[PDB]
């Protein structure tokens, strides 16, 4: 059995990884060695104890990786580095994992001698898990994205802030909501007043999220005008698919909304060729066992294609599939997917399962 080290296993992404690995009994296939950054179990900064391992799995963050990875590689270490952080995604000796989509790219890299396997961007991963069949058959020319991103992508404190904000908005009009006869405009004025107030907790977001939205996620990239998050749509989709030489244009707007852990996305996919709607629904559905085609019906979309439904599940529903008024080669699609599972912990759990086998 392979000697595997785990760093950042107590954090949010790390905790989901530990729960998922326990659920799938993955610990019975490896020798687990747990690390800690605490000085109050081995030290995550002890390069000697880390060198004794075959595989290192980390969910600690970029600040850790950028400090420990170069030091450990400078000692001649032959092992595997599996990361959940973004720090090493665009490195040439690194492959971005998402096996139900890019098993070929992973298998080729294992044979070529690549020792660093990084998890992909949440939004990009959830997009490829939904509409991966169109990318397989080289049916995608370009894709315009509009995202409805959850608070979990920003962090634990951010989910708490969103929840605290939701409470303060209702509390501001608590008695007024109990009365079925009260003025709706008065209620609104009070909720908006509370949202704009000094004591409203907007520290982690820099703006109100509950009862509102933020059309900006991550640093500005002056060259193209995109945010670092919007750029990852172009950079990462192509690195996962191995198409860095012939890039498929994936661009759009990344917006943070008041959801806890599910990222939802609105797509405008321009296809290379005109194909029937019932054929496209079968090309999407047969890519993997997690994608789910939700029929263009009200009661079924309300019940299936929502954060409320998919939260904490491995299901990746895709619906609202139709031809746009711009032509029969312009497809509309709406997907919902859990950020912490296929967008964080799951691609990591699956590359590890492959390494220890």
């Amino acid at each position: 059995m392979k000697n595997v080290g785990f760093i950042g296993w107590r954090g949010m992404v790390g905790s989901v990884l530990m729960d998922r690995m326990s659920q799938e009994n993955d610990f019975e296939n490896l020798n687990p060695v747990f690390f800690t950054t605490s000085q109050a179990l081995k030290s995550a900064f002890d390069i000697e104890e880390l060198k004794k391992l075959d595989i290192i799995v980390t969910c600690q963050g970029g600040d850790y990786t950028n400090e420990v990875y170069p030091k450990l590689k400078a000692t001649g270490w032959d092992g595997y580095w599996v990361d959940a952080a973004s720090a090493l995604r665009m490195k040439d000796d690194a492959i971005i994992v998402l096996d139900p989509v890019n098993q070929h790219v992973i298998s080729e890299g294992l044979k070529k001698g690549i020792k660093t396997f990084v998890g992909g961007n949440c939004t990009v991963s959830l997009m490829l898990m939904a509409i991966g069949g169109l990318f397989e058959k080289d049916l995608v020319e370009w894709i315009s994205v509009a995202t409805y991103q959850a608070a979990s992508g920003a962090g634990a404190k951010n989910m708490r802030e969103l929840l605290s904000q939701m409470g303060l908005l209702e509390q501001a009009v608590s008695s007024e909501l109990k009365d079925p006869a009260s003025s709706i405009l008065d209620i609104e004025r009070k909720v908006t007043a509370k949202m704009r107030a000094d004591n409203f907790p907007t520290d982690n977001f820099g703006a109100a999220l509950g009862g509102s939205l933020i059309p900006w996620i991550d640093k500005l990239l002056p060259e193209t005008g995109q945010t670092k998050e919007e750029w990852r749509g172009y950079a990462e989709t192509n690195k996962i698919l191995g198409l860095s030489d012939n890039p498929i244009p994936v661009d759009g707007l990344c917006v943070r909304i008041g959801a806890l852990r599910c990222h939802s996305q609105a797509f405008t996919i321009k296809l290379k060729k005109d194909l029937p709607l019932e054929e496209i629904e079968q090309i999407i559905a047969s890519h993997n066992e997690w994608v789910k085609v939700i029929p263009n019906d009200k009661e079924i979309t309300l019940r299936e294609l929502t954060p409320a439904k998919v939260t904490g599940t491995l299901s990746v529903p895709v619906g609202r599939l139709r031809k746009l008024a711009m032509g029969p080669e312009y497809l509309a699609a709406f997907t919902v997917g859990d950020q912490l599972l296929w967008g964080a912990a799951e691609p990591v759990r699956r590359i590890l399962k492959q390494l220890v086998a």
